[PDB]
């Protein structure tokens, strides 16, 4: 049911120090070459007084390129579908919960998003908006007590060149029993391709790779 | 405008692991002896499916015994009101967002109230409801960045008799400006009276009392 | 009751900050009943430390904490044979501390030997830059956990300008023998550097210590 | 050009988990270039150790990873003078570890003066009921705060019955003279106990690890 090229919609709603917002998005992706692309418009709730960065993220791992020899989670997971579950937490302490509902209907992924972030300090990167992107990741996939799980350390580069820490752990739950992966990792690229003066018109672009640990030769 | 016996009207909608709920509560407290208690209903989401007392810190510090020496920031804060948001990090990864919104008319408080949680994993106490009780507490208030924040080292009793440690910090914001305290200490307590099965029916009390610290 | 009103302490501690070794010896004298000590510190090696001697303070026993009587006292019980601690202490900022010390009595004195080592601490932070001004007073939360008796406190050093750098302490008690362990309390802190001079080669420092069960 | 395409390394470990005191010494060669090395160790105090012993593996040099010729390679470049690192092990049962290494080169063989310290595993822990099997392959993550090199790897024990036990590593590496520094990149490592004795009195050991941009 996933095919070679994919849509994408996607409706969050959130609060980043209590100031509530809503974006829609609209997009596409490659699922099997791990690549996908979303135009993302501010509903309600402009101008938005954070950084976008920290919504980016947020905006489905069906979109990572998975070799032969490491279980697919996301793609087996359909047509039911799976929903995840984040916490990210900043090293000045901010604190943001996202959950994402995924589910198919033709060749389209939904997305039923919510987002809420606090205690992001007023005079800190996020409230300032001195981010400037994401830094490439990797991701380390796990199973704890039977549920799929991945850790990133996230890194936001800042105004200056400097870095901004953000540990993320996030649990994926397919709506019905999937073949487990063991221990993998997944790299992860992602970036503002273009957005308007108060980010009320972004577009967004991830690419991601699923791998194995380095060989002992 | 705050007197010696208020009531309070408070809403929370809130997730955790994904499952949606909604809870109301009715009471009243003694604001200047810091003392209150409240009656809880599930409106929707029955049965909560988690354990109750990860909630029950989220249901003002308006209701804590504050000394002559040190700023009342919560009762200097009304009429106009005050908010406040939290992050619980609990000690096996479950991780609680949680907001109020707090606006008093005539003398009533009413509470609007946003919890997410997320992470609470399958066997752990939370999702298997095996809390007792949250132990006694002592919150440090500390003034960053022209915020008033508590910060929480909390631990709710197990059955068994272990505990399982919750980090909790909390920034406070009053909607007109307001004196800011020095660093100081307020003690909580809090109990879950009585319930029904699966708590849909819940009476809650908290006592609190700020203070200083050593020397005293 | 080989702990009598008044006691002396020697003590001596080894260690690195950011790959900087010292040695600090200490002679002072308490009242474990009362729950205050008093030492005179002297650097033996390692002069001029080039770190916030505060990061030291809390390292240099709970024997000198006031226990009342419905808390078991776990530390006085320990002796004559005695017991032994360690800690870890996570600065806000990513300075992290392991420390140790092995305490044993002779006649009216206890004997401290001490390990200290920190790494990570920024070099443009206030521990390398010697921003500190003292520790707030705070409040150690005591409870067994895999049956051993364990502190966390989440401290506060007060920094010139007014802010505050936040450390995370948790430390393990172990007595030699079998004692009795007691149930989940508090013990209040305060410690004070009394007077130093220039590079805090000889330092005066001051501890008060109350345990408690909390509200009440 | 003073690193050539076979090195020897020696090393010598002093250190104490929970309190327990012993020396470790290695001998072994490795590939700089290549970013592989084996070493030979031997307990010398402290045996038979009580702590699982992958602890301190990734404690017994980052010039040996194979760098590209586009990240700059501030460990090749730190030679003839050399380098040294400090770290902080955060387990995720609350132990904590503190390590050292000063690295020289004295001909054609690095040196290794190493201090290591453990405190707060718990009695029941994978660590102190030895459980661990290996440690999983890792990335860790290179870049410049305050002047300064530093790694950051969240790491996992694999554990007898196939869990995991998470350990944060954070690393600053500081060269003895200005070396220049490298870019935000990457360090895949694979480290794997070739074989050990009984009670790891004796073991061998191996280290492969490649620098890297990542994705593209």
């Amino acid at each position: 049911v996933i095919k070679s090229d994919m849509k994408i919609k996607l409706r969050m709603e959130g609060t980043v120090n209590g100031h509530k917002f809503v974006i829609e998005g609209e997009g596409e992706g490659k699922p099997y070459e791990g690549t996908q692309t979303m135009n993302l418009k501010v509903k309600e709730g402009a101008p938005l007084p954070f950084a976008y960065d920290i919504l980016t993220t947020v905006f489905n791992r069906v979109f990572a390129k998975y070799p032969k020899h490491i279980p697919d989670y996301f793609k087996q997971s359909f047509p039911e579908g799976y929903s995840w579950e984040r916490s990210m937490t900043f090293e000045d302490g901010g604190i943001c919960t996202a959950r994402n509902d995924i589910t198919l209907e033709g060749d389209c992924f939904f997305n039923e998003i919510r987002f809420d972030g606090v205690n992001f300090p007023p005079n800190g990167p996020v409230m300032q908006k001195k981010t400037l992107k994401w830094e490439p990741s990797t991701e380390k996939m796990y199973v704890r007590d039977g549920v799929l799980t991945g850790d990133i350390n996230m890194a936001l580069l800042l105004e200056g060149g400097g870095h901004y820490r953000c540990d993320f752990k996030t649990t994926y739950k397919a709506k019905k029993g999937v073949q487990l992966p063991d221990y993998h990792f997944v790299d992860h690229c992602i970036e503002i391709l273009s957005h308007d003066k108060d980010y009320n018109n972004v577009k967004l672009y991830e690419h991601a790779v699923a791998h194995s640990g380095l060989p002992r030769q």
